[PDB]
């Protein structure tokens, strides 16, 4: 069919979980996915 949205919500890459608000995600990333690189 038509090309609308490909899933507004974002999905972590490290844990590969589901999140509603992007804001929460970002924080979550550096929260647990904080590599000492
Ligand atoms: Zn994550």
């Amino acid at each position: 069919g038509s090309s609308g949205s490909s899933g507004i919500k974002q999905h972590c890459r490290f844990c590969k979980k589901k999140y509603s608000d992007v804001k929460n995600l970002i924080k979550h990333i550096r929260d647990m996915h904080d590599p000492q690189d």
